[PDB]
């Protein structure tokens, strides 16, 4: 399994995993997070301008242009890490892969008008996530009857939006979105059953990283969640998820090693 | 339903239990290490007399007794938590209990002369732990002792009901070694006993990672995440704070599974 973005590719045989580089002095700073990161083994370094949290203000397409296009850049004529960008805008999906960006990873899931057709334009690798509503509203009261089977549903039909589009199948990624309009249950029975997402035979990918289904578990801030956040990575990474999404990537690249040899002396955990 | 007895109290192996390591190989410190690991959320104190460590100074019967008694002694008078016990000697296995030692943990497997009779007179869960570096299965000649030792303890009047299985990570045993056993370990739940392992700090993360002892709690953090999603009982640790925390994530999954564990 692989993905293909320009002139490159990606190994998916192996864990892989992608560094938290958020933008929200600034490219210099950037670059230097970013080389850290590399230097750690990160493999993927995902941009971010715009905040994905819980109640965050929008931002305009400007000053999202003015902090990611140049932090992509730079990291794309420095280094040979592949790059993904977290944007929901059409514009910043093109201007990102002009400037050599490898992954789109929307939160929104290319929902935003025109975003789909931008995305399909770049012929780049794109991330589906499940969010339920949208990040102003969706921790006020998150409810499922059944959240594997209502995650598993919009896949499904997220997967024929894109096909429908003209992105085939070989370009997407499948993300859960732990944490986005979903309570601490709701994370655990997703975590759980991350598995039987394989069906789909896409790339998995999860973020977890320092997040509230940590936080809330141990009663923690954010600076204390590192041991439960490699717990979630190897317990992601054990059931066969293709790239974890992280702050903290040395730590993370060592869990994965244990987690790799342990997996090629198997006959994937279910 | 998996459930240990041992000095009028119970183990409940429902969920993964962390044994922090005190290293006795003075009882003020002692106690105040066993102190920090149970606030840590340690519910064993697994306490060693003579060091397990490859090539390790022997020491006499009444040596280790006076190591090892006093701090079983005075960790069972003032905590609530179990005392797993490390030792090979029948003498120190029949004071231990007498003392409030919890559970034996023989890294011989009760091999020496009288510690197989010394530990069935306690009445304590016992312990057996793999140790022999080559193997044509691994798991298999595992498995193979298992099913020995099993039988040696229940002639001796050990019930399966007081035994714990420990494959014995870093025992005889190459990288490639371990790792199959890490990745095959659910498969030892057909003896239907606990099972205990230790893997932190260990050289199957240390060559893995090339990286010092100081250096491998992500790693073990793994080794510990791994073990217990395969739903191991015991989880013998050097860093209890770290490995309860992603043991408490481990549960939080394991709650939320139908099979309740993952092979
Ligand atoms: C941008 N972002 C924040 N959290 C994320 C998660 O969990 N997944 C993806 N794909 N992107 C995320
Ligand atoms: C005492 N000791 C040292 N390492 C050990 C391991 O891996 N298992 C058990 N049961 N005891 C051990």
């Amino acid at each position: 399994m692989k993905l293909f973005a320009q002139g490159t590719s990606l190994d998916l045989s192996h864990p892989h995993v992608m560094g938290i580089l958020n933008v929200t002095n600034s490219l210099i700073d950037a670059v230097k997070h970013a080389n850290l990161m590399i230097n750690a083994g990160a493999t993927i370094i995902d941009v971010g301008g715009e905040s994905t949290r819980p109640g965050a203000a929008e931002v305009s397409v400007e000053e999202e242009l003015q902090r990611v296009i140049p932090v992509v850049e730079a990291i794309a004529q420095r280094f040979e890490v592949w790059i993904s960008v977290d944007t929901s805008k059409p514009e910043v999906i093109r201007e990102s892969a002009k400037v050599g960006a490898h992954i789109i990873n929307d939160i929104r899931s290319l929902s935003e008008p025109g975003a789909l057709e931008a995305a399909a334009e770049t012929g780049l690798p794109v991330c589906l996530m499940h969010m339920q509503g949208n990040p102003k509203t969706m921790q006020e009261a998150p409810k499922y009857d059944d959240v594997f089977a209502e995650v598993n549903r919009y896949f499904i039909e997220q997967i024929a939006r894109c096909e429908q589009a003209g992105i085939a199948k070989e370009k997407l990624l499948l993300d859960p979105g732990f944490g986005f309009g979903k309570n601490l249950s709701h994370n655990y029975s997703l975590l759980a059953r991350l598995a039987e997402f394989h069906h789909f035979n896409l790339p998995l990918l999860v973020g977890m990283s320092r997040k509230s289904m940590i936080g809330q578990l141990l009663n923690v801030g954010p600076s204390e969640r590192l041991s439960g956040s490699l717990a979630c990575a190897v317990i992601a990474a054990m059931q066969g998820a293709h790239i974890i999404r992280v702050h903290d990537v040395k730590e993370t690249v060592e869990a994965m090693r244990v987690v790799e040899a342990t997996l090629s002396a198997k006959e994937r955990y279910e």
